[PDB]
């Protein structure tokens, strides 16, 4: 228990147990019973869910999925076993892997006009503009397994996601450039495959680089989850009206595309191509991944930064991310569409908890009312 | 001040006061200070902003836009004159008003590549879906002014989706049908010429029903705000990455994708039709807007529900403004997208507001951890 006094006063809370990490104060019908609520910008420090798929701790500072630390499944897993593990919450025995590795093998196609449809934008646009457009376009084509109460459909549509998602940002790829879409070979992992679809041409074969394939299935398992989130609340919000799958995961995409968030990675670059675009060099809590990611770094290597990072070991991240992916040869603008790419199963995983509690209620935040009284003039 | 009491026990709380209405108990650095998190389901108790945009008391029952309230602008303003209200905070004096209405007069059409763009669509599918798809697509046509931060391009973009949503929305009808598109005329209102898009074929010139005209118009001013929301608390969130206003309110647009918010319109109707498509007519607070709402529907004035209404008005909403949407010949996948449409005000206002604050932060929610804490251990 905890007891709340206001200036009406004065009130007694229930208090919610968590199996780690801090507890929570559960407000009542705050208001009324007491006709006054919590202010507490960003919602920092309130919570309105329970789950169960990532538990962080800066400090500490650890980070786990479903209990198993990202050291471990980061050097031990691949992005797929990540992806099954968060969003059913076990890792799976040998056949659930391969059937569900299966599953989503057969459907990395899209239906040909939803790939004619990358027709109709501009000649080399951005890609996070074409995925965002794209994934709403889904539900035109995929009207099939919408149901977000039937699951099922929801099984459906999980797969659909996890391997129609990087088809589609390899094709946006294309697109941001003039290049041949290829289609999906059934020979190659998801991740290979993705990188072929993104890097492919028609003129030659494509072998992935091992080295390269490693790495990139490792950063994806370092960004599949990390809730609570902008990005995934955001994903929990729209399917508190009870959106369909699709919708929620395109709303994720949205909050995603800005930089204090999914574009973080291309701000770095962004701060590195000013640098060499004019006179350079000059003045005015650890996460594990970061410890993970600076160790993949530092074997496949930016034109240049790596000063800046000597140069200030003298004197006194995402940082780390951007050079990979640059390294590998993605293009500043991907780099939001990655993020997306390895955060999917996290978006699912909570929109899937999300919906199978006892059950959920539609987000209705409050405001603390700041404004006018007054009574309508006509316009002279 | 407040104090509360926790088993690690105990804490004093600023207390910020509202114009009118709930006054907030700021959490401060709730943890820690104190190891602690509020726990609200939906959000319901909790604010993370202040705005001076729309005032509400359901039990009163109050609705007013920057003080005003609804059945004065309903009875005597314009869904425009409610947009600048509702955005700039003032009803505009007569050089405000024709300079803004003027200025939305002059964007309304498309690029003619972003009209082509609906060509890639299914045959006839869902407005729903286009709409949420095009509106990310405005991204990779209007990159001219996205920037967040700068305003004026807020500004541009700000008018631009006031002008071009409606004609979007035309359009996806036109798609969900066999139907040409027609374009803009200078000589009409925006709610008229919208009506024009929707309906109007070239085998004959169109002329608005001005009855029709008048109850459209009221109709977006009863929907242009009412916030906080499921649909608005999304606009503030993805902005609150950064976002570029598109894809903040594509974010709006997502969340109103689902029925128990935006398509509560749409549930209705198909409360509506599947009676008519099975056996019938058997067994097992206030809002200033319904009021108003039930007298437009009474004139204009489904086949049939009004059994259903005089039928319980005998023995023991959103209901008349589905009537009336059908009424007008709209299509019950119209009607969410005809909720968008008048809210688009009220997003961008909120938006903006966020935007022209002290400095906003990005929203960074909690939870209730509740589960494992195990090692990897291979596959078999
Ligand atoms: O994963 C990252 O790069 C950071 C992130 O998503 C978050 O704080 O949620
Ligand atoms: O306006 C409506 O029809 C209901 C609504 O948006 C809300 O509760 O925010």
């Amino acid at each position: 228990t905890a007891t709340l006094r206001y200036p009406g006063g004065e009130i007694d809370l229930q208090i919610v147990h968590a199996t780690e990490g801090a507890d929570g104060i559960a407000l009542g019908p705050l208001l009324a019973k007491t006709g006054h609520t919590t202010f507490d910008v960003g919602f920092a420090n309130t919570a309105a869910a329970k789950s169960s798929i990532t538990y962080i701790d800066g400090d500490a500072g650890i980070l786990r999925y479903r209990g198993y630390p990202i050291d471990q499944l980061a050097e031990k897993s691949t992005f797929i076993e990540v992806c099954y593990l968060l969003i059913y919450g076990e890792l799976p025995d040998t056949d659930q892997l391969a059937q569900f590795t299966g599953r989503i093998q057969r459907h990395t196609m899209l239906h040909e006009d939803l790939k004619r449809f990358f027709d109709g934008f501009p000649r080399n646009a951005h890609p996070m503009p074409v995925l965002s457009s794209v994934v709403n376009a889904l539900s035109a084509y995929y009207q099939d397994a919408l149901d977000p109460m039937d699951n099922g459909q929801v099984e459906l549509s999980t797969i659909r996601l996890l391997a129609k998602l990087p088809t589609i940002a390899a094709y946006a790829y294309k697109k941001s450039v003039g290049q041949p879409f290829l289609y999906p070979d059934n020979s190659l992992t998801l991740v290979e495959n993705f990188l072929r679809l993104t890097f492919g041409f028609p003129a030659e074969p494509y072998q992935a680089d091992p080295e390269v394939v490693r790495a990139l299935d490792m950063l994806f398992i370092l960004h599949a989850d990390h809730e609570q989130n902008c990005s995934t609340s955001t994903v929990r919000l729209v399917g508190s009206s009870r959106a369909n799958l699709f919708t929620s995961i395109s709303g994720g995409i949205n909050a995603l595309w800005g930089p204090l968030h999914g574009g973080a990675n291309q701000a770095v670059l962004e701060m590195l191509e000013g640098i060499r675009d004019s006179g350079d060099d000059v003045s005015e809590n650890y996460d594990p991944r970061a410890r993970i990611v600076k160790e993949q770094a530092d074997k496949i290597l930016g034109d240049d930064s790596l000063l800046g990072i000597a140069k200030e070991l003298e004197e006194a991240v995402d940082f780390y991310t951007g050079l990979i992916y640059r390294a590998l040869g993605f293009p500043t603008r991907m780099f939001t569409v990655l993020f997306a790419l390895g955060r999917l199963p996290g978006w699912i995983a909570h929109w899937r908890e999300m919906h199978d509690e006892g059950d959920s209620k539609i987000g209705r935040p409050r405001q603390i009312y700041t404004g006018y009284t007054e009574r309508d003039y006509v316009t002279i």
